């Protein structure tokens, strides 16, 4: 790492920390003291000589677990919906305040593993949708956002880990243009962001463990990709003593198996390091890079708060809660403006997923968020945190309506009878369904993670029906940790809009209501395909010893554009109150063909995160209201180029505007927005020729088109 940059600094620090320390010192340093040895979900033992503390990691993603006076934050993927990177930055920021407050060191997160190419994959709700360039920049964002408040972040999970089933046993195997240019290019956006440290995945890779892989960990993200940070495993993630010491880990934990077993780390690295099995230089450097995170967010400084999860650290962070939960809504569907409701003399609100419930509640029986009872927002497992409060939709909409002098009625079981019957005669029918997911050791109503299907949760197809068999004017709201196939419900021409809520958190009720009585027209956008059948999806949740991730650079709307295949709605689709008009797109790139060619800096050689083009169209609010656009960037390669998905997202940008009001957005385009991994000479190149320039409001509403060239 090259000094005068914040990494090199640390590493002066590192190494000068390094001397005062024995052995013991070093593996305490890096060893766990075990599962739930410490007051934190991870903790290793201190070293008083250089008065570097136990060191105290939490989950997670999403927010501070286990704390009682804790913000719950949206998911990620709700904040990568809004398409808004100031309110990702926030995000972050917000997180790392709480983790700072609270005395913890590191976060467990963000999350760009899965990246999410299965929509039944459990765990996706964490990450950032399902495109790496999207949930790149969000790694980046995201990061700085957390560690500039002085706090550790962890880049999770490296990597292949794209299911829950078998997630511990199961091997990864895709061949090695798809590792660098598709699940590996996020990483290398948390890696550039100077992210403090990687956790390593539960799953296989080419049959060897993440965490005992020398390939992924040395050669990939260590060297290739420049990470001078430390790399720990998954709780329980390592198999070994000497191999994983050797291939690249630097921490076992959180020490021991929950029986407290499998201690391979600790007293055994102790003994390890002395037969030479384990050389000094490998464990000096674990050390140095640990340590070297600690310098780079200035941990050692002043007064780091004392771990303390009941100290209420909340402050007024619900406002970013309530922005990306409002903002990440995405409107499906809108006919003959039944929406944004205007006074309405009746409403009818229907479902379970409307009203409070077990996992709203914190329940004990719906501990770590595992279940789906009453309102969603948000999956389970080790990324759920509890809800400080919950704003259940119905009471939200029951105040504002009633201040309105609308009335309402209540039917908030999933009973098709009772739900028919609350809306017969109202003039709106509103109805709540849901799918949740989570992580794959805790199986909610026959879900061991993953999703067993597409469909809505609770029956919530039959459910839609009967109110629409009742009313004329239906709104379908849905909270999702993903894909729904929507067909039967739009087959209703009852169904007169759809709201794709997604996972608001504890500001659901809020956000909702916001964007329903229209005080914020909605502007969320897509960040996965909603397919007409489960059919036309081309991965699945693999039941056997390996996936082949054969599909290769072609998940999600990359193979239903290559393919042909029409979807319900598009990556990147999504409706407004108003509309905008699309004009001047100009095009203006310096970029040479040939392989990058500075030398590596964290994220990789120097030259690929350096801008080379940039593209310009100006957005005009055409519509009768003030309202958000997401104008979108996608780049179709040359000819001479081997087989590349047809349209690859490279930029973005979010203009608000007031009616009849124009903007200009601006796509920087990095080198590598413009390269590929050639396999061959093992370097990422940019082709020469023509380069398709397609700029729009989604995957699929190309607006203006243009070229780039190479020399
Ligand atoms: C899981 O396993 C898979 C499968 O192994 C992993 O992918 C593999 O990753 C490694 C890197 O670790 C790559 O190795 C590199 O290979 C290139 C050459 O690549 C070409 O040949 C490959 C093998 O071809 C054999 O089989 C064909 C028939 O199929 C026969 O005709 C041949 O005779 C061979 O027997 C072939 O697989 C490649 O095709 C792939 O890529 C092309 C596009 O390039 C696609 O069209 C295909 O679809 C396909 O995916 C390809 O044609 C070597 O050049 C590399 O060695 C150089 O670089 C090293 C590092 O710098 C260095 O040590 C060497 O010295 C060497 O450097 C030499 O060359 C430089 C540049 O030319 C010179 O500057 C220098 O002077 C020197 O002379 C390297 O060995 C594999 O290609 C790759 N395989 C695949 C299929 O992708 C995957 O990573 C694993 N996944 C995990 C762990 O998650
Ligand atoms: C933890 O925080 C609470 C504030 O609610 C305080 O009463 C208590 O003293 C703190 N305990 C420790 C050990 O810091
Ligand atoms: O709670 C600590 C860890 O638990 C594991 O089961 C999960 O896979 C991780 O995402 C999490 O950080």
């Amino acid at each position: 790492p090259p000094a005068g940059t914040p990494w090199g600094t640390a590493y002066d620090k590192a190494k000068a920390a390094l001397a005062k320390l024995n052995l013991q010192d070093k593996v305490g340093i890096v060893s766990g003291v075990g599962w739930n040895g410490g007051p934190c979900v991870g903790n290793t033992s201190p070293a008083s000589k250089i008065s570097y503390p136990s060191l105290c990691l939490q989950d997670g993603p999403l927010g501070v677990r286990y704390s009682t006076g804790s913000t719950a934050f949206t998911p990620g993927v709700q904040a990568a919906s809004t398409w808004d990177v100031n309110l990702i930055r926030e995000r972050g920021q917000f997180i790392g305040e709480e983790v700072k407050a609270s005395g913890i060191h590191v976060i467990l997160g963000p999350v760009a593993g899965p990246l999410g190419k299965t929509p039944q994959g459990g765990r996706n709700w964490e990450g950032f949708g399902v495109d790496p360039y999207l949930t790149g920049i969000a790694m980046g964002q995201t990061i700085n956002g957390i560690q500039s408040v002085g706090v550790q972040a962890t880049a999770k999970h490296y990597i292949l880990n794209e299911q829950e089933l078998n997630r511990e046993t199961i091997s990864s195997n895709p061949d090695d243009r798809t590792l660098h240019e598709l699940y590996t290019w996020p990483f290398a956006d948390a890696v550039q962001a100077n992210v403090a440290s990687v956790m390593c995945s539960y799953n296989k890779v080419n049959t060897t463990w993440a965490c005992e892989d020398q390939y992924t960990l040395q050669t990939v993200l260590k060297d290739q990709l420049g990470f001078p940070g430390y790399v720990m495993t998954d709780w329980n993630a390592q198999h070994t003593t000497v191999q994983s010491a050797n291939s690249g880990l630097d921490m076992s934990m959180p020490g021991t198996d929950f029986n407290g077993n499998n201690r391979l780390w600790g007293p055994a690295l102790t003994n390890a390091v002395n037969s030479n099995q384990v050389p000094t230089s490998r464990v000096d450097d674990m050390v140095t890079r640990i340590l070297a995170a600690w310098y780079l967010t200035g941990q050692d400084q002043a007064g780091y708060p004392s771990f303390n999860i009941s100290r209420n650290v909340q402050g007024n962070h619900k406002t970013n809660v309530r922005a990306i939960a409002r903002d990440g809504i995405v409107l499906l569907k809108n006919d003959a403006n039944i929406l944004p409701l205007k006074k309405p003399a009746s409403i009818a609100v229907v479902g379970s997923a409307a009203i409070i419930g077990n996992h709203a509640r914190n329940s004990p029986s719906c501990n770590d968020k595992g279940c789906d009872d009453g309102a969603l927002g948000m999956g389970w497992g080790s990324g759920a945190v509890n809800y400080p409060y919950f704003v259940a939709p119905y009471d939200a909409i029951n105040t504002r309506a009633s201040s309105q002098g609308t009335q309402v009625t209540l039917s908030n079981t999933d009973n098709t009878s009772s739900g028919a019957s609350a809306a017969r005669g109202k003039d709106v029918a509103i109805v709540f369904i849901t799918a949740d997911s989570g992580e794959g050791y805790i199986t909610v109503e026959g879900n061991a993670g993953d999703r067993n299907n597409l469909d809505p949760w609770h029956n919530g197809n039959a459910l839609v029906q009967a109110v629409a068999g009742a009313n004329s004017n239906v709104i379908v709201v849905v909270h999702s940790v993903g894909a729904i196939i929507l067909e039967q419900i739009l087959a209703l021409p009852q169904v007169k809009a759809v709201v794709w809520a997604g996972l608001p958190s504890q500001e659901s009720g809020n956000a909702l209501v916001d964007v329903l009585w229209g005080d914020v027209s909605p502007s969320g956008k897509l960040v996965y395909t909603i397919a007409k059948s489960p059919n036309d999806y081309n991965t699945r949740i693999v039941s056997g010893g390996s996936d082949s991730f054969s599909e290769g650079l072609f998940i999600d709307y990359k193979h239903f554009d290559d393919a042909n295949i029409t979807p319900r709605y598009e990556f990147g689709y999504g409706l407004s109150y108003t509309k905008f008009n699309y004009s001047r797109l100009s095009v203006l790139s310096t970029a040479k063909s040939g392989p990058a060619t500075g030398a590596v800096v964290p994220g990789g050689p120097s030259d690929l995160f350096q801008n080379v083009a940039t593209v310009t169209v100006d957005i005009a609010n055409s519509g009768q209201v003030t309202g958000a656009e997401v104008a979108q960037l996608y780049i179709t390669y040359p000819s001479s180029a081997p087989r590349t998905p047809p349209k690859q997202l490279r930029g973005f940008a979010k203009l608000n505007l007031t009616p009849g009001q124009s903007g200009t957005a601006t796509f920087n385009i990095r080198r590598r927005d413009l390269s590929y991994w050639d396999t061959a000479s093992q370097k990422w190149v940019v082709p020469s020729g023509s380069f398709g320039i397609s700029v729009g409001a989604s995957s699929r509403d190309i607006r203006l088109t243009s070229t780039l060239s190479v020399a």
